[PDB]
């Protein structure tokens, strides 16, 4: 009941442990599940809840033929408990929309859905189950934003919008808000020439988001955003150990304020923890596809441009399908410090596993250990077969 | 915990945005969705909910062969969460009966329902979960009421129910209740000729309905009532703007106190919200079947005999079915005025569609903006031949 | 959170309104729908729920071959929502058992369930959902009890329970239970000669029970209780208007402390309120089969017997099953005096509709009102074709 | 709201009556219903639920074809309703992992899951819905624990955890926890050769674990522990009446402080409850195979080596199939004494019923009475035939 604020800063991560893990497409081979794609998970004072855009069609239904496609008037967020996966009968709709992002702030729920045609569309911002603000495009070209929760520091909640061309410069605004209200926006400022979907966390009252330049870098740009003084700036990481996907090989040396070349207009959403030694960077191991997954330890990574792996976890093997990752901590944890936290998509079905006619994944969660645990590998589990 | 009173006046309606849409007939292929029509919102103090008349089978169910009919003993008042399709397991069966109206007074929920058949049928009046009061036919010939939400001031509710032929002079009265109890009733008054089906909202103490002339107009009548003098007048919308279905060409001057000639015996479920040049006017595009679905900003829509659109926008495409459409308007919204909303049921099956042997819908739901947005188009979305 | 008191009369019945109605069968032919019979309905301070034993199968399962087969490990006592069905997914298992009864204290609720084989059956008395009381088997042969609800004054809820031959005499006692402890208990006292299924009300601190004589009545067995001295009587209606099915024509002249003879052996759960000239009679309207159903207001049926109807309302007609019925009403609801309410169990499947291999049923209820309203038939309403 | 403490003795057990059975297994014929295994109960202030290990797949679900095993990432610890089936849409996921135990201090609940593979495998500790610890194996080879619940008293939780050979000598340990926090941890003292699966009751501050050496006992070892000085000391159940199986027959004389030596290297999960002359041991009948089940009074089983049973109760018959079986009390019961209940897993499918594909459970439990109350058998009910 008062305002919730970024007070500690990140435990130290020596390894990571399962939190989450639905199993979606599985049991919904004979089940009631949605199609979904583009999850994500967030937390109230009281629970965590799994989140994604739902297609409007179960798995095993007939109008899952046709859900590769990314914008349509049938998608929504919905949000379900914990482990549990994207049911009819369990789901919560938050509001109507193609993109989204949503955060608590301590008092209540703040979620964002956009809707419309690719030049025509709006978003309308949901505090408290109710809409409050609406925003129209400003550029005329597919307004999107995060597909990740936000983070908010006594009140004020920044988003991350792109409005504009995923393959040239591009139009990108952070917004603040307050109870759903806008109190400022800005436009993207410093060296980062390209955003599109920024995964954020905060500790000690800064926020610290890791995007993905669609348009030329292979390393991923970051926006440190400062909640008091409502200003930001952007860099690169400037580690060679590249993070988006596809990608070329990495490099002796990296860097820090411009793209890294090798692969133009394509990519996926990724994340990073930025904390000096204590610095995790996850990506597929696949340099051509989103496949695979794994976790690796490279201290100073936004600094120090010739920065190497120091230890690493693998979460899912490169024989099996990834998909987009975020980044989200409970904030309402008992403890001295924030536990550092993360999911990954499991894409199954179109493109790649073409013989049957829908998308849809499963989510996996994982969350950080001061221990050094072992590892095992955690892929979606379906057969493709039986869907046949 | 006390009575709401109708203190604000409605905010400026600039376009309007999406608010919910629960894509139910696509789920329905293959999943436990119940078959329904005549569907509407409601809220509470605390959360909005949809609402609509069971048939008691689902859309799959070999009993949904015959639904096309209006009234049986298998149909009830059923309520489910926002964006959410009428399931089997996650509806909340309100009262048993073939038309209906329900709202909440600010301290708890009043539900209608009428049962019976063409000739001996009755109302039976639930206030917080239990049944209060009971009213019988006057006139014995289908008693029915609003099937939208009716609105409360400071404890009294008015509703209008009419009983008699549908195709010439009926008996229509205004009861005004208060607790579950009737107050006083009153036939009705003024200059409309024949009233079914209203769509109310209320703002600064009065409350306004828009409802439906099944005899003769394709103007809609106007019913203004004022719930501490327990009073109420009629006229009909003055506007050359036609908005019954279906209806003649819009002609250059319209009429004020009687109806507009050209189709007789048939109409369609509709709403306006009528504010000075704050006035927007919804309407099927198929001037002859209801397809199809706009709003059109038509300024002192109520008393210029004259007037013509200014601004618009589509809701529903006029390849794609509508049906009734109604007003809410949640009352305990945070904010200096309240905002306008309304939805709109999309039929599919039977009698247009008869390759299928049912009738059932989906709903979409809109509330204003004072932003000038972009609009999309909201049709239902399943596709007939995936049933056959 | 203080003890109940039946402190009020009944109301004066002037016609009956609909309650509720689940529609079970209809939707169980596609939907997760549970197999039950021995259905009743009861209320609790906040909310009114329908109540069966399951049969431990869904109607479409394979396991509902055989469920015409009345005791067994299977079976339970469970509760749902007002009016939905008896869903896999809404229902609540109180206790588990195959003969049953429950109420609420004012406190919390009391449920019984018994179990065993013919010849060793128990009954374990949970009160606030925990085993508080069992009672183990006196005569050793099918140990049953009311299956309806029993009703509490002040703490003291009295229970009838039979042991022994359904064809002779057997050992019938009345329990007085408190929080779940046994009081005292009492064998049957007065003129009634067997006592099976007792259906009961209260008003103004005293207890009505009108039961099945299965040995050789047509008219019913009425045991009164007083729950503060915990003592009771019995005696058969007076009325010639005989209730039990199957029965034999009514006389001129009935009995008023002996069985009326004509049909041995066989019978049927049935309930009546008894309150002066206020009093209505429920039937079967077959003579000879569970089929149809109506009430019948008959003037001091109890004690005049030479009584014949003076008012009636049909409640299913002759062409259309019925089944068990039983007495409720709800103790908390606003207002000066208790209105009267009941069920009937609509049984469909063996043994008349032997072309399926299971048995199963729906609910409708209602409540008195002081107004004379209209009546409908309210038929189960499957076609037992669509499960072939 | 403060720790629970165990501050009464058990009450006397002269017979056991039911308490929930949820026929998991034929409702799954025909409901979506997950594979499960390793079943238990446990109680929270104010409700008791079944618990189990998911197979992450529904019975009837193509991916059933291969649940024999043991360890997957596809498993969970969840929970449902008491007497419900293990529904997808009713279930709540506690943690992910393929051992598991779960307790309820009095303020908040404590589960602790494992997973990994047999090399590399860790547990985690959940305190009120949150990850708080982890703990990696320390002789690399299965770190297990009880499969059932744990106890606690004054905010201290001691659980057994075993890790290493289940053929030979393993290292096993007591944590002891509070809060989720490690306060202290011992290997295995006394006289006991080999430890798997603890199942434990609590009474007058002290804590009583029968466990299962898969090694070469068929008499079975128990842990006594105390929670105030965190110590504890095991022993075997001194009395000739062998409850592991497979067995040999049982001998005139048995052993307290060695193995009984006849079968080698496998066994099944069970308990007793020891209390003087108040003790009751249970067991399979069959000695060769996991079939039939019964509860045997024999008094001071502990101590008299040559102890013999007084009365018996017979759960399950020899030709139907029975499993795991475990401890759990209601703490919090208004009473005197703890009443003393255990719960029996009923298995399906693959090793035995080898004609279908899949391996499931439903459960049955029983808690004391002081009556002597007669018995029924209580199978699983369903017939596999149905799923062919
Ligand atoms: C029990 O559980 C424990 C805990 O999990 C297990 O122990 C863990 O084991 C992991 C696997 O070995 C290990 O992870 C690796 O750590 C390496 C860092 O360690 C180095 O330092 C130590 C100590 O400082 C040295 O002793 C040691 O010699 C190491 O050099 C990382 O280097 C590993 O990551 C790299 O390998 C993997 C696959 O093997 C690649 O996918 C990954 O991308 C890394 O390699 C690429 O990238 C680097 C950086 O640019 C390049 O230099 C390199 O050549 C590779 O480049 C190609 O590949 C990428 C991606 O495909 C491509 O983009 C690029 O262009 C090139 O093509 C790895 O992270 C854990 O650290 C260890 N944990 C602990 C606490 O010990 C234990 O094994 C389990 N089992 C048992 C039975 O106990
Ligand atoms: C991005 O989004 C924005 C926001 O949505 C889009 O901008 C909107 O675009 C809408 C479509 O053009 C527009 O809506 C129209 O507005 C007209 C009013 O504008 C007039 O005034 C302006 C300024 O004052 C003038 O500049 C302009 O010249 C206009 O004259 C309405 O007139 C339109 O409604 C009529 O047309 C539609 C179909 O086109 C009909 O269905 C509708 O019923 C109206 O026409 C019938 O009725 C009238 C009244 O009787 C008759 O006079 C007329 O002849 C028609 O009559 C026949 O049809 C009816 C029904 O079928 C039948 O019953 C009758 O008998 C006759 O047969 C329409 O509402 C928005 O106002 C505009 N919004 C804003 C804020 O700008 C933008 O386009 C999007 N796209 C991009 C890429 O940016
Ligand atoms: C609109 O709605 C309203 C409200 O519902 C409708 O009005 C109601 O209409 C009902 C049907 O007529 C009516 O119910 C009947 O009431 C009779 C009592 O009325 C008598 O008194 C009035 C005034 O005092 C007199 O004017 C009138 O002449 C009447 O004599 C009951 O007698 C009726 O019950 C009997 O008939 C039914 C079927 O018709 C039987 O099933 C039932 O069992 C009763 O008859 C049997 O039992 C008696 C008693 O032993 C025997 O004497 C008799 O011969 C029958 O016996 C055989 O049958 C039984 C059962 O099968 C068997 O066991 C036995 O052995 C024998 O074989 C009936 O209850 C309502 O009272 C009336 N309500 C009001 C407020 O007015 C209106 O019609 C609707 N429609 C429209 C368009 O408005
Ligand atoms: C109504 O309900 C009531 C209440 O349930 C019913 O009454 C109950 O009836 C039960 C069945 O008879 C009865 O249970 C038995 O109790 C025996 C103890 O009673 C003895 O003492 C009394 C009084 O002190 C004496 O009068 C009497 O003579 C008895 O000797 C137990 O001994 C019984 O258990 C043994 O039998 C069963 C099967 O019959 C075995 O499965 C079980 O394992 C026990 O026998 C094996 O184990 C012992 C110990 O080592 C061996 O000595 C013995 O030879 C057996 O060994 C073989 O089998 C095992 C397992 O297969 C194997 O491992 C081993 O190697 C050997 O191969 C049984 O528990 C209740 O006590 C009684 N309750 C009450 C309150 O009275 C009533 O019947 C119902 N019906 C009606 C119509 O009223
Ligand atoms: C956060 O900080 C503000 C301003 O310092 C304070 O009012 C608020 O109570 C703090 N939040 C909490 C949860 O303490
Ligand atoms: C999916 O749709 C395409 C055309 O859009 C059609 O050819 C194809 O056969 C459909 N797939 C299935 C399995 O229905
Ligand atoms: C509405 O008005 C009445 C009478 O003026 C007042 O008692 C009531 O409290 C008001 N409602 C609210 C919510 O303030
Ligand atoms: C629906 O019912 C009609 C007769 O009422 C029947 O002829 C028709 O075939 C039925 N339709 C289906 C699909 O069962
Ligand atoms: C019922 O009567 C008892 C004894 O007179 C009294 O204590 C109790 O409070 C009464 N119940 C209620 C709800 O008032
Ligand atoms: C039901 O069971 C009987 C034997 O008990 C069998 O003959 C019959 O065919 C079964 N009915 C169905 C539909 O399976
Ligand atoms: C349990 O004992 C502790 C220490 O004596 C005490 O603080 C606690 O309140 C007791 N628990 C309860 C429920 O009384
Ligand atoms: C199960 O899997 C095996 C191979 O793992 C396959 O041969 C078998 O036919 C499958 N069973 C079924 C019913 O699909
Ligand atoms: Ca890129
Ligand atoms: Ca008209
Ligand atoms: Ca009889
Ligand atoms: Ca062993």
């Amino acid at each position: 009941r008062d305002f919730n604020n970024l007070t500690k800063g990140l435990c130290t991560i020596n390894s990571w442990h399962i939190y989450g893990k639905d199993n979606a497409v599985r049991i919904g081979e004979d089940s009631d599940v949605l199609v979904t794609r583009e999850p994500y998970v967030s937390c109230d004072p009281d629970e965590c809840r799994f989140y994604a855009l739902s297609q409007g069609t179960t798995i095993r239904g007939k109008h899952s033929n046709g859900t590769i496609h990314d914008r349509s008037q049938y998608r929504a967020l919905i949000s379900w408990p914990l482990s549990s996966p994207p049911t009819v009968y369990n789901s919560r709709v938050e509001c109507i929309g193609w993109s989204s992002t949503s955060c608590h702030d301590g008092k209540t729920r703040m979620s964002i859905c956009i809707s419309g045609p690719n030049n025509n569309a709006s978003a309308v911002i949901w505090y408290n189950r109710r809409p409050v603000t609406e925003i129209n495009t400003w550029a005329r070209n597919i307004l999107r934003t995060q597909e990740s929760e936000c983070v908010c520091h006594n009140g004020v909640c920044p988003v991350v919008f792109t409005d504009g061309s995923a393959t040239g410069p591009a139009e990108t605004r952070i917004y603040y808000f307050k109870e759903g209200k806008i109190l400022k926006w800005e436009p993207l400022a410093g060296t980062a020439k390209h955003i599109e979907e920024c995964s954020c966390y905060g500790e000690r009252a800064e926020i610290t988001c890791t995007c993905r330049d669609n348009w030329q870098g292979s390393n991923r740009p970051v926006i440190r955003i400062d909640p008091v003084a409502m200003t930001h700036t952007s860099q690169y990481i400037c580690s060679p150990v590249l993070t988006d996907n596809p990608r070329p090989n990495d490099p002796t040396v990296g860097k820090c304020n411009d793209p890294y070349p090798g692969n133009n207009n394509n990519g996926v959403k990724g994340f990073s923890y930025l904390d000096g030694v204590n610095t995790w960077l996850g990506r597929t191991i696949s340099r051509a596809s989103r496949s695979g997954y794994e976790m690796l330890k490279v201290p100073n990574a936004l600094t120090d441009d010739k920065s190497k792996p120091t230890q690493g976890q693998t979460i899912v093997l490169n024989t099996d399908w990834s998909g987009y990752s975020g980044s989200f901590m409970d904030y309402w944890a008992e403890g001295e410090c924030y536990r550092a936290c993360f999911y990954v998509e499991l894409i199954r079905g179109r493109p790649k596993e073409d013989k049957v006619w829908w998308t849809s994944n499963s989510i996996v969660s994982m969350c950080s250990s001061t221990e050094f645990l072992g590892q095992w590998d955690w892929p979606d589990g379906a057969k493709i077969e039986y869907f046949l």
